[PDB]
C-alpha cells in the first residue's frame, strides 16, 4: 500500500492515484511575495467552545483526534468559504529532524511539523460526499517551530505511548483545540487537494502565517510512534510529509498587508 517509504512514497501514488499529476494538488510553496492582498477576504471565524473530541488513533501514516460532527459544535465560518465547516479531526505531519516536516513551505522555508484541523462543509450531509465536491473541505494548517513548548498540545503528547502502531486507538474525551491556534489568524487561502491518497481536489486551504511553537521533547514523542502495527519490524513515523507540488493556474491570497 502507499507510504513514505523508498518504494511506496510521495513519488509512487499516481500510479494508483492518478489525480496526483492534476491541477490543483496540495501542498504548495507559498510564495509570499507573490501571493496577492485581497481586502474583500472576511476575518475567519472559529467556533470550536462546544468541540467535543471523542477518540486518539494511529491510522498508519498519522496520528488523529476525532471529534463529533453530527451536529455543529466546533464550526469553521467566514475567511474565504461559503457557508458552515464542522470539524471532523486533526493531525499532524512532521519530520525526522527540526528543519523538515511541514507540507506547506513559505519562500521554501519547511518547519518542523504542520497540523491540520480537517473540516467539511454542512451542504453535503457527510464528509464522504464532501470529498467528491471541489467546495467540500477546508483545511486549516498550522506551522509547528521547535522553541518553547505548547501547553495545549501536552495532554496529545502525553498518550501518544499508547497507540504507537497502526491500529491503535484511545478514548480521548474532553480535549479543547483551542490550545493549538497561535494568537493571530492572518491566513494564505487558495484550492487545493488532499495531500494523503485518494488526493481528491476538493480542498479550501486555508493557512495561517503565524507559526505555534512546540518544545523539543514535545516533537521528539512524535518521532517515537511508528508506521507499523504490533509485532512487525519496527520503522519510526517520520518524514510523513507531501513535498511541495506545481502551483499551475492557481493564485494564493492574503488575508493581512
Ligand atoms: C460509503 C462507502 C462506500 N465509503 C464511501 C465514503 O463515505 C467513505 O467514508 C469516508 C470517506 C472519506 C473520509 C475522509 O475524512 N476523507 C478525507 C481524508 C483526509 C483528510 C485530510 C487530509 S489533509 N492531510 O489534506 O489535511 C487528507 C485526507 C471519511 C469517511
Ligand atoms: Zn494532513
Amino acid at each position: 500500500h502507499w507510504g513514505y517509504g523508498k518504494h511506496n512514497g510521495p513519488e509512487h501514488w499516481h500510479k494508483d492515484f492518478p489525480i496526483a499529476k492534476g491541477e490543483r494538488q496540495s501542498p504548495v510553496d507559498i510564495d509570499t511575495h507573490t501571493a496577492k492582498y485581497d481586502p474583500s477576504l472576511k476575518p475567519l471565524s472559529v467556533s470550536y467552545d462546544q468541540a467535543t473530541s471523542l477518540r486518539i488513533l494511529n491510522n498508519g501514516h498519522s496520528f488523529q483526534v476525532t471529534f463529533d460532527d453530527s451536529q455543529d459544535k466546533a464550526v469553521l465560518k467566514g475567511g474565504p468559504l461559503d457557508g458552515t465547516y464542522r470539524l471532523l479531526q486533526f493531525h499532524f505531519h512532521w519530520g525526522s529532524l527540526d528543519g523538515q516536516g511541514s507540507e506547506h513551505t513559505v519562500d521554501k522555508k519547511k518547519y518542523a511539523a504542520e497540523l491540520h484541523l480537517v473540516h467539511w462543509n454542512t451542504k453535503y450531509g457527510d464528509v464522504g460526499k464532501a470529498v467528491q465536491q471541489p467546495d467540500g473541505l477546508a483545511v486549516l494548517g498550522i506551522f509547528l517551530k521547535v522553541g518553547s513548548a505548547k501547553p495545549g498540545l501536552q495532554k496529545v503528547v502525553d498518550v501518544l505511548d499508547s497507540i504507537k502502531t497502526e491500529g491503535k486507538s484511545a478514548d480521548f474525551t474532553n480535549f479543547d483545540p483551542r490550545g493549538l491556534l497561535p494568537e493571530s489568524l492572518d491566513y494564505w487561502t487558495y484550492p487545493g487537494s488532499l495531500t494523503t491518497p485518494p488526493l481528491a481536489e476538493c480542498v479550501t486551504w486555508i493557512v495561517l502565517k503565524e507559526p505555534i511553537s512546540v518544545s523539543s521533547e514535545q516533537v521528539l514523542k512524535f518521532r517515537k510512534l511508528n508506521f507499523n502495527g504490533e509485532g512487525e519490524p519496527e520503522e519510526l513515523m517520520v518524514d510523513n510529509w507531501r513535498p511541495a507540488q506545481p502551483l499551475k493556474n492557481r493564485q494564493i491570497k492574503a488575508s493581512f498587508k
